[PDB]
């Protein structure tokens, strides 16, 4: 099964997931001296008022805040997309070090960690419809620095120790997602990929330019969650995170300048 290991980390992923080495992969790193401001590209409308938190669950590679998505409780649209995009789930990726964790970078900048709101496009039907088109998915990208603590992330990080595990999940209601976004919404957009097998080329990514602060011992905690499953060698997860990939014949947008 595919990891973040020697021997089975995003440097094998190709021989499984050939589109590994496609036209469109994340992560990629942002050279803001080179994107494009575009002035045609619309605010951000990230309407989470209603949303509706389930469950956190440790998958063998992050844990997971779920959402319903039955209704559009939880919406994101205007930017660069077309349409309503619900979200599904969010995640994070983070590194063993402060100074590594993010997935895309900023003029080369790694920050510590990388939140990444997963939303679909509603005309699709569902989710599994959604990551069959090149237009399927909406992830929000919003990068974490050390500094000082998010009063919003607490929540989340008190609940780690009872998902310590591979398979694990606890009941996550009533948390809301407003509590994690920067104060500015201003982004860099490009299309992209699923940055974790399938790999599928189905997002638009929106990276958030503005940073959110978390503390050292926020962070701490992400760190002791465990790879393995319960009974299994223990293996911290850390590090789950791919490197850049090329830009290839593709264009980052600012909506600013
Ligand atoms: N068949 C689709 C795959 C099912 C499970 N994976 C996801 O849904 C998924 C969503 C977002 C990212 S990321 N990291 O780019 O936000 C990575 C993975
Ligand atoms: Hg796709
Ligand atoms: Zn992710």
């Amino acid at each position: 099964h595919w990891g973040y290991g020697k021997h089975n980390g995003p440097e094998h992923w190709h021989k499984d997931f050939p589109i590994a080495k496609g036209e469109r992969q994340s992560p990629v790193d942002i050279d803001t001296h080179t994107a494009k401001y575009d002035p045609s590209l619309k605010p951000l409308s990230v309407s989470y008022d209603q949303a509706t938190s389930l469950r956190i669950l440790n998958n063998g590679h992050a844990f997971n805040v779920e959402f319903d998505d039955s209704q559009d409780k939880a919406v994101l649209k205007g930017g660069p997309l077309d349409g309503t995009y619900r979200l599904i789930q969010f995640h994070f990726h983070w590194g063993s070090l402060d100074g590594q964790g993010s997935e895309h970078t900023v003029d080369k900048k790694k920050y510590a960690a990388e939140l990444h709101l997963v939303h679909w496009n509603t005309k699709y039907g569902d989710f599994g419809k959604a990551v069959q088109q090149p237009d399927g998915l909406a992830v929000l990208g919003i990068f974490l620095k050390v500094g000082s603590a998010k009063p919003g992330l607490q929540k989340v990080v008190d609940v780690l120790d009872s998902i310590k595990t591979k398979g694990k999940s606890a009941d996550f209601t009533n948390f809301d997602p407003r509590g994690l976004l920067p104060e500015s919404l201003d982004y860099w957009t490009y299309p992209g990929s699923l940055t974790t097998p399938p790999l599928l080329e189905c997002v638009t990514w929106i990276v958030l330019k503005e940073p959110i602060s978390v503390s050292s011992e926020q962070v701490l905690k992400f760190r002791k969650l465990n790879f393995n499953g319960e009974g299994e060698p223990e293996e911290l997860m850390v590090d789950n995170w791919r490197p850049a990939q090329p830009l290839k014949n593709r264009q980052i947008k600012a909506s600013f300048k």
